[PDB]
RNA sequence: GGGAGAAGGCACGCUGAUAUGUAGGUGAGGUCCCUCGCGGAUGGAGCUGAAAUCAGUCGAAGAUACCAGCUGGCUGCAACU
């Protein structure tokens, strides 16, 4: 805050976080979100409110992102797919960064081609079902592709906005839009939960026992994300093996997360995947099937929890194991010729690494786990609205956590 | 040539550093050359590894056992194995 040139990168997000509110509270025209929001009302629109939460609350709006930024994770999601079954793109990857700018380029095509599909697919099959229920305008093609136009200029737009605040502003784009949108709906609850409480619909204590817990999550989560294990190891002896003296790292840290936010919206979007492909036909053989394993999975119901923590443990573990690599430490204390007491050098080092962290990412993703477990008991048993859901908390601690500690590292790099 | 191992004396263990194993010994990967091979040069990873010096430490005793010359002076005879 003190800091000017730190001043101007928050000004810039700040800035881009306004145009992206203005941009999201403009609706689509021909479409009336009024009869939107009323359907929502409903237990068929609670399947698509795990799906709005990502979206910003621009879903409800009918705004120019109907799926936010979740196809572009997506296409993400489909390129690290094709570059592990097609070796093609893997040589292309291992062909340095020349190639890595080929894969941006692909990611961003695939994309726009994504955008393109899912607006066909939405915009022509939900409202046009019945049809004419939700929307005036007739199904035509002039509908069609001035929703799909529409919703690939504002996919892009989106993605624009998204590399400006990476590039000329600190942290990623992705992370603090969607972090935004997130705890954009944070004070409307908040209002509409004391409105309410003075009606005597909702108690105090209640209110009060939720803050608490809250607030013990909090500080729960931010004192086991800085946990760490340190490996303790002294070298080296005899100073004229020009190795000795340092002047380095005497003990080897060990951080239980990362930490990113990436492996919870990969698996967010892996898990809503098939929730959002079936909530495309509300009537129909869809009403028959379709939307009763659409209510298979749902933030109120156990098995949707169970199935996303299993996800969340699966992708924070591989995504933990693929970050840190034993090979670069133990070739960077080769060099160095560090003797780990404890050891001797080689792939017997890397072993031994690999060995903690499997027992350390482990329990840190049940504790993860847990985390994420207990505000769907706490809905249910205390009412609370669905912006006190565990995956937004979540989200909000990882992107502020990971905000503040890039701040920190920034910081720390100008200093010294 | 010998006599001579003459006689007589000195250090000797362990641990650390000089060097997280040195001097040497071996010689991978790589690059180059080739009359292209079980080839040549470069190359130094790994592996092996004395000796010494300095500092410390234990014991009455460090060639701690088994192992492993008694030595010197005069003379007879036979040169010698």
């Amino acid at each position: 805050g003190g800091l000017g040139e730190l001043k101007r990168r928050l000004l810039f997000v700040i800035g881009a976080l306004i145009v992206f509110r203005i941009g999201s509270f403009i609706p689509i025209p021909g479409i009336d979100a009024a009869v939107l929001a009323k359907l929502l009302e409903q237990q068929r629109g609670t399947i698509i409110e795990m799906f709005n939460m990502f979206s910003g609350g621009a879903l409800s709006r009918a705004s120019i992102f109907a799926l936010g930024i979740m196809p572009y994770i997506s296409a993400s999601i489909i390129i690290q797919l094709l570059t592990v079954v097609h070796p093609t793109l893997a040589e292309i990857k291992k062909e340095g960064e020349s190639g890595r700018r080929k894969i941006s380029q692909y990611t961003r095509y695939g994309t726009l081609v994504l955008a393109i599909f899912q607006s066909i697919g939405i915009a022509t099959g939900l409202p046009n079902m019945p049809g004419m229920q939700g929307l005036v305008i007739n199904p035509g093609f002039a509908f069609y592709f001035t929703a799909v136009v529409s919703l690939v200029t504002g996919t892009m737009f989106l993605m624009w906005l998204g590399e400006q605040i990476t590039e000329r502003g600190i942290g990623n784009g992705i992370s603090i839009i969607i972090f935004a949108g997130i705890v954009a709906g944070l004070p409307p609850a908040i209002a509409h939960t004391i409105e309410q409480a003075r009606q005597g619909d909702l108690h105090f204590l209640v209110l009060l026992l939720v803050a608490v817990l809250v607030f013990a999550v909090t500080f729960f989560v931010v004192f086991v994300e800085r946990g760490q294990r340190r490996i303790v190891v002294n070298y080296a002896k005899r100073q004229q093996g020009r190795r000795v003296y340092a002047a380095q790292s005497t003990h080897l840290p060990l951080k239980v997360n990362m930490a990113g936010v990436i492996p919870a919206i990969f698996a967010s979007s892996i898990i809503l995947f098939p929730a959002t492909i079936a909530s495309w036909f509300g009537g129909g053989t869809g009403w028959n099937w379709l939307t009763t394993i659409s209510l298979y999975l749902q933030p109120g119901q156990p098995l949707y929890v169970l199935l996303y923590a299993s996800a969340i443990i699966f992708f924070c573990f591989f995504y933990t194991a693929l970050v840190f690599n034993p090979r670069e430490t133990a070739d960077n204390l080769k060099k160095s010729g560090a003797f780990v007491p404890g050891i001797r050098p080689g792939e017997q080092t890397a072993k031994y690494i690999d060995k903690v962290m499997t027992r350390l990412t482990l329990v840190g993703a049940l504790y993860i786990t847990f985390i994420c477990l207990i505000p769907e008991f706490m809905r249910d048993a205390m009412k609370v609205p669905f912006y006190f859901g565990g995956t937004s908390l979540l989200i909000v601690v990882v992107v502020i956590m990971d905000f503040m500690a890039q701040v920190q590292t920034l910081m720390m790099s100008s200093q010294y």
